[PDB]
């Protein structure tokens, strides 16, 4: 069905929104996992501005393909859970 790359443009604005607050432990988690180097994990702890950050971060992992969105999926939904109005 949904490939992970596709869930995180359709729910972009529920991931920015609930991912903001935890957005830190987010990198962390994602660092120890191999999906972020030490210099994007820097990069992007850096950024004061903790929506920009989920933002960035969202698109360096698309950017990465599937698996590195399947394993943002598993971290994020972890702290912000996971009708049929599409149909």
């Amino acid at each position: 069905q949904e490939r992970p790359s596709e869930t995180i443009d359709r729910e972009r604005m529920r991931l920015v929104e609930t991912l903001q607050a935890d957005s830190g432990l987010l990198l962390d988690a994602l660092l120890a996992r191999g999906v972020l180097t030490g210099p994007e994990y820097e990069a992007l702890d850096a950024l004061p501005d903790a929506e920009r950050r989920v933002r960035r971060l969202l698109l360096l992992v698309q950017g990465k393909g599937e698996a590195a969105c399947q394993e943002l999926l598993r971290c994020a939904q972890r702290t912000a859970g996971a009708w049929d109005w599409q149909h």
